[PDB]
């Protein structure tokens, strides 16, 4: 059995639990059943389940080398793959709310969830709950009696909440700090001082590497029972770097791939966004360049999103991005390297991540 | 020491708690922690605490039972205050989501969280998300230890889930099922088919009675280690009743209190909510009186809610609500005197709830 066709398998098996326990203890009717199915899907379905295979993959890295009855590692495989969706369906929750909260259009080429017809905001915000409560119904359910399923639960938790943080990071990212107060309506920054590499790092690091990275690695060693064979500072720092290497790969993808290439149309010179552009953009602009674009940016006015584009353009950032691509690859084989003294098996787990990662 | 004062001690303790653990974990920065702490003050606090207070009760009748040294009394106690802050916060994250959700105006005589000017959405939805994430950073922090931690959270979890099923129920009320369907925009209901006794009951045990009152009570039960000494099916039956007979003092606050005097301004009749005044109306309207209401239900119209105002005046529904009244009064005497049977403190804290929930 492919590892892929074992994960999509689990899903069925997890949706059908999942719709047929609201039906014998939540007194559904079997319309809202078929609605909740059809969130389900149209929500954790469709994209690559990189997170969640990547629990999977690291089990089976551990698999090859223990020693387990037949059964023993049907039983962890299948714990891997209920691992990993409860770390779909935790993304495709803060997809759900997210898209609402920034008002986003589309993604993966098709309408945000909350703008389907038939569901609207009302619902949407709610759905996106329940998608997180099945994270936890599926949890105690499947994983009731697993030695792991405390250090499980208070991990997902952990990275939850950090993410949510992450979040909170992300939207207040063009406010200055010091102005925050519920009472006020918050202007975008006049100054920038705030676009900083430590200050972009941060949001990276909550918003994304902790439920992107660090979850599925360190839950595919807990439903191996195999925490005690990597160094967990390790596992964290691999996990940051690599975490905020794809950020910056989504960052260039939002102002310069095609919107039909993209599944969306970006939005982040408008929203203001503390991007790895705008940040290292004014790490290395003259006066006069950082003038224009504090003119230009977080305008929905499009002249001013093509000067912002146009200096991105003439300000060589490529060249920023292959130095800190080669600094990260290097970075990287050194977290590998000191991965290989504990567990050989772990840190290529961590080898392949890396590389789909650094392709796409 | 008054229980309201531990409790409102234990406040302090905890926000404290979380804010310096986000400094020294999560990185953050002090205007974030002061915009967050507004946050939790403005959204967790200002409320009776009835469901908190529910847990540090029923923790204390047990207390005046049950032999102890000094120091576990203190534990127990602000065990039962941790639990109550858990209900507290997962209340104020469904009440902030719940008014964004609905486009509402005000709670408790003040604007809801959303509106606040330096607020908005994109911010709430998530400031909403953290709240429901500190009750488990609360949980695995303070019971880490505790024998009842696993109980706790797992009840936990599955109230949550109950409850945003409930508020999927209510959100779908004025739907025909059959009708539901992502693809298309949803009519409301023309012939009420819907809106009966069971489908009514069906909506306020999930939307509130579990977090209202099972989830306190059972909290109670679980942070003073005294779950067998009650008959949890009798504990779940006492609870559906009162919390379904608090819900149509709800509904009857929303169309008859004077909006000063409710903390907010009513909406049900606009909303074409599955209110316990439009269900029993319509179980003792006439042919002529049911087309009228049809005709007036859910339109924003003020002319029109003037009119199902003015059905509901003459269809004599307080004659209809004491009925209801002394049949509710009569079962939870009956199962108050159940459950005398194994725990007298416990059934003496249900008649604590009883009164509490029927005055007001
Ligand atoms: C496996 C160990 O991981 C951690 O300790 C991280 C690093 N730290 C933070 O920055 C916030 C709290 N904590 C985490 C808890 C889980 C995700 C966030
Ligand atoms: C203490 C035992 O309580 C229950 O079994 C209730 C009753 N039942 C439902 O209707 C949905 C699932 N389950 C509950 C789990 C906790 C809250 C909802
Ligand atoms: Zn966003
Ligand atoms: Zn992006
Ligand atoms: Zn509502
Ligand atoms: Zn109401």
């Amino acid at each position: 059995m492919a590892s892929m066709e074992r994960f999509l398998s689990v899903y069925d098996e997890v949706q059908a639990f999942l719709l047929d326990q609201l039906q014998s203890k939540y007194e559904i009717d079997p319309n809202r059943a078929r609605y909740l199915r059809i969130m389900m899907d149209t929500t954790c379905l469709g994209g690559k389940y990189f997170r969640g295979m990547t629990v999977v993959n690291v089990a089976e890295g551990f698999l090859a080398v223990t020693q387990h009855d037949e059964a023993t590692k049907e039983r962890i495989l299948h714990d891997a793959c209920v691992g990993g969706w409860m770390i779909e369906f935790l993304q495709a929750h803060y997809l759900v709310e997210d898209d609402i909260m920034d008002g986003s259009v589309m993604r993966r080429g098709k309408p945000c969830w909350y703008r389907f017809p038939g569901v609207t905001t009302q619902c949407a915000i709610n759905d996106g709950i329940i998608l997180k409560s099945w994270t936890q119904i599926m949890a105690w359910h499947y994983f009731a009696d697993r030695p792991f399923l405390k250090d499980l639960l208070c991990l997902f938790q952990k990275v939850d909440y950090a993410t949510a943080v992450g979040q909170m990071y992300d939207v207040t990212s063009m406010c200055d700090s010091n102005k925050l107060d519920p009472e006020v309506a918050q202007p975008m920054t006049t100054d920038f001082a705030e676009f900083t590499p430590a200050i972009y790092k941060r949001i990276v690091k909550y918003k994304t590497t902790f439920y992107t990275y660090l979850l599925p690695l360190v839950m595919g060693l807990l439903v191996s029972e195999a925490a005690a064979s990597v160094e967990m500072n390790l596992v964290e720092r691999v996990a940051h770097l690599i975490g905020e290497y794809f950020q910056v790969q989504d960052d260039v993808m939002d102002c310069f791939t095609p919107p039909e290439q993209l599944g969306k149309v970006g939005t982040d010179i408008e929203d203001a966004k503390c991007s790895w552009l705008a940040v290292t953009f004014l790490g290395k602009a003259n006066a006069a360049q950082v003038a224009e674009f504090k003119a230009n940016y977080g305008e929905k006015d499009p002249a001013k999103v093509a000067v912002v584009k146009r200096l991105y353009s003439k300000a060589n950032l490529q060249a920023d991005f292959a130095a800190y691509e080669a600094e990260v690859v290097r970075e990287v084989e050194s977290l590998i390297e000191q991965l290989k003294v504990k567990s050989p098996t772990f840190a290529e787990s961590v080898a392949v991540v890396w590389e789909k990662t650094h392709k796409r």
